[PDB]
C-alpha cells in the first residue's frame, strides 16, 4: 500500500463533470481507497483549466498506474478533456522514460502544485528535502482557489430574464450578466436559466430572451474563472427544440415545471441525452414514460416542488422558509441556512438565488 498524489485537470466540456468522474473511475478500482480529494482550481489555458488533486491509496505500482491513467483519459474521452498525471508518491523518487516521480513538472505548474501542499501540507519534494515548497508556490504566483467544490451536493444558481429582475437603465442591460458573474464567484456549480416569471409570453420571445443569453455566455466562455453547467428552465416543448438544437453543446439539463407533451419531450431529451428533472406539479408514472421513450434512469431528477437523484428548489420560498414582507436580504438567509442543512443530508441539488 503506497500514498499517491493523482493531478486532474480539464479544460473541455462539462468540466466540473469529468473531474468528478475522473475521480469516480479510481474510486470503483478495487485496489485503489480515496482518502482526500483536494479545492478546485482555475487557471488560464482557449478556455479555462479546472485543476484539482485526489490524495489515494493503492497496492498499484507506479507504472501500472500509470495504465490506469490513460484508460481513464480514453473513458472520459480525451483543450484536454482530462489530464491525469501522478503528482508524488511520499518520498518516492523515479526515473523513467515511461514515468517520473514526482511529475517532472510539479513544481513549474502552480495548478499542480496548490491542490498537491492542499492535501499535503507538510510535503517536501525527496529530490530536493531542503527546498521549501510554500516559497516556491508563491513564485509561481497567479492562481485562482475556487468556491465551487467537489461536494455531494452541488448547488445550481438560478439567472431569471423575465420581468421579476428588471432594472435596465438608459444604455445598459448588465443586471443579468453581473448576476451570473456573482453566482459564478460564490461557488455555483450550476446554473439554471429561464425567462418567464404574469402576462404569458410566447415561444418566440421565450425562445428569444434564452438564446440571446446563452450567446452572451459563448462569448464569455475564455473570460469565466469557471464554466458552470447549464440547466434551462423552460415548460415549453419547442423551446427545448430550438434552445437545445442551437446550444446542446453547453447545456447539461432541462428543468421542466410543467408537463405537456412530455411524450415528445422525452423523445428530445433521449436525442439529446441530457439530463431531466421531475417536479410536483405519481413521479413513478412519469418516469417510466420517461424510461420508455429511451431516458436512462440516472439521467433524472426528481423534485418535490414546493409550489431518483434529489434535486430541491426552496429558495426565497415563505412557506418553506417559515413565510411574507420579508427583504431579501432576510429570505436568503432563511434558505443560506437551510442550505446549510440539505447539504449536510445527502441532496444532490439544490437550486438558490445566493449560494
Ligand atoms: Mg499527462
Amino acid at each position: 500500500m503506497v500514498q499517491y498524489i493523482i493531478g486532474i485537470g480539464t479544460n473541455s466540456g462539462f468540466t466540473i463533470e469529468n473531474i468528478h468522474l475522473a475521480i469516480t473511475a479510481l474510486e470503483s478500482q478495487q485496489n485503489i481507497r480515496i482518502i482526500r480529494k483536494a479545492s478546485l482550481y482555475s487557471s488560464k489555458a482557449d478556455i479555462r483549466f479546472l485543476n484539482t488533486a485526489v490524495k489515494i491509496s493503492s497496492s498499484l505500482k507506479p507504472d501500472e498506474l500509470l495504465v490506469l491513467l490513460k484508460d481513464i483519459e480514453l473513458k472520459i474521452g480525451r483543450p484536454r478533456v482530462i489530464d491525469l498525471d501522478i503528482l508524488a508518491a511520499e518520498d518516492l523518487i523515479l526515473e523513467t522514460d515511461k514515468l517520473t516521480i514526482p511529475h517532472k513538472e510539479l513544481i513549474n505548474r502552480s495548478f499542480a502544485l496548490a491542490p498537491l501542499l492542499e492535501l499535503s501540507k507538510g510535503w517536501h519534494h525527496p529530490k530536493y528535502v531542503e527546498w521549501d515548497l510554500n516559497i516556491r508556490l508563491k513564485e509561481l504566483g497567479e492562481i485562482v482557489k475556487l468556491k465551487q467544490t467537489l461536494a455531494n451536493t452541488i448547488r445550481m444558481g438560478i439567472v431569471n430574464l423575465s420581468n421579476q429582475s428588471f432594472s435596465d437603465g438608459n444604455f445598459d442591460d448588465n443586471q443579468r450578466k453581473l448576476n451570473l458573474d456573482e453566482l459564478i464567484q460564490s461557488g455555483a456549480e450550476i446554473i439554471d436559466i429561464g425567462a418567464e416569471s404574469a402576462k404569458p409570453i410566447s415561444i418566440e420571445e421565450e425562445f428569444n430572451k434564452l438564446n440571446e443569453f446563452l450567446e452572451y455566455f459563448k462569448s464569455q466562455l475564455a473570460n469565466l474563472i469557471y464554466k458552470p453547467l447549464v440547466s434551462i428552465d423552460t415548460r415549453k416543448l419547442e423551446v427545448m427544440q430550438k434552445i437545445l438544437a442551437k446550444h446542446h453543446d453547453i447545456i447539461w439539463m432541462i428543468n421542466d415545471v410543467e408537463c405537456n407533451n412530455i411524450e415528445q419531450k422525452a423523445q428530445l431529451i433521449a436525442k439529446y441525452n441530457k439530463k431531466y428533472v421531475i417536479i410536483h406539479n405519481y413521479i413513478e408514472q412519469k418516469k417510466q414514460i420517461l424510461l420508455k421513450h429511451g431516458i436512462a434512469q440516472q439521467n433524472i431528477y426528481f423534485d418535490i416542488g414546493f409550489g431518483l437523484k434529489a434535486l430541491v428548489g426552496h429558495s426565497r420560498k415563505p412557506s418553506v422558509l417559515g413565510l411574507k414582507d420579508s427583504n431579501l436580504a432576510t429570505l436568503d438567509r432563511a434558505t443560506r441556512e437551510l442550505s446549510r442543512k440539505l447539504e449536510k443530508l445527502d441532496i444532490d441539488i439544490i437550486r438558490v438565488h445566493k449560494i
